[PDB]
């Protein structure tokens, strides 16, 4: 159990050799801290630019829950019901291609140059928004591409487990959830999942202007500590 390392604007070669090729997480500083988003994206700005648009919203504590569901509403409705007014349930505008929907917002972000070290096309990079209140939780899971998760507003608590530790994370048996752990990271049932207790991990609090590199297939768990807006870039 240790902290994810933080590096200020490392060279492309240093990132490639020490992090990308070996598949090791790192937080990059001084890279996204000057996105216009970092100063422009307030709730008021998001309402002005996106408020009338329809977005998918996940409702419930964790997508692994039984009562969890997905609905559609405007961004203004999402803010009113799940952020500003004392909300009744946790809602999360998660994993949504908001920048394709609202191209004006693309002007406020940039793809990190480190993504050019991959073997894929820039036109195939997928950019997703993650916008929600304090307390959203994305259960421990792994993704099939590299990721840069950029924090714009608020902070997130992140726990990372290597693919080498997959046995101790008890992936779901069904094919559709095989990329998700059965374990609740922050309150694990150690009578049912004893191997989880000894599995090593990295953790961090990701703050505005920071980029977390999540290597392909690295298991990650994310809880928002404040009202939060993150932007993920999936690339190969
Ligand atoms: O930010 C979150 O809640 C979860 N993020 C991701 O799983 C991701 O960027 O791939
Ligand atoms: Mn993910």
């Amino acid at each position: 159990q240790s902290t994810v390392p933080r590096l200020h604007r490392p060279s492309l070669q240093h990132f490639r050799e020490q992090f990308l090729v070996p598949g090791r997480p790192v937080i990059l500083k001084g890279v996204a801290d000057h996105w216009p988003a970092m100063q422009k994206w307030s709730l008021e700005y998001i309402q002005e630019i996106a408020g009338a648009r329809t977005v998918p919203v996940e409702v419930g504590s964790r997508y692994t829950d039984e009562e969890w569901s997905q609905t559609l509403m405007t961004v203004n409705e999402f803010i009113s019901k799940y952020i500003v007014n004392e909300p009744r349930d946790v809602g999360y505008l998660a994993q949504h291609q908001l920048f394709d929907q609202i191209p004006e917002l693309k002007q406020d972000i940039s793809i990190p140059d480190y993504a050019s070290l991959g073997d894929g096309e820039e036109e195939e990079i997928t950019i997703n928004a993650w916008f929600g209140p304090q307390g959203t939780i994305s259960p421990l899971h792994q993704d099939p591409q590299q990721n840069f998760l950029v924090q714009v507003m608020g902070r997130k608590y992140i726990r990372l487990y290597s693919p080498q530790e997959s046995g101790a994370l008890y992936p779901h048996d069904t094919h559709l959830l095989h990329n998700t752990s059965q374990v609740d990271v922050e309150n694990p049932d150690l009578e049912k999942f004893p191997k989880f207790a000894k599995a090593p991990f990295l953790s961090a609090i990701l703050s505005p202007g920071e980029i977390l590199f999540i290597p392909v297939k690295y298991w990650h768990y994310v809880r928002a500590l404040d009202l939060s807006f993150s932007v993920s870039f999936w690339w190969s």
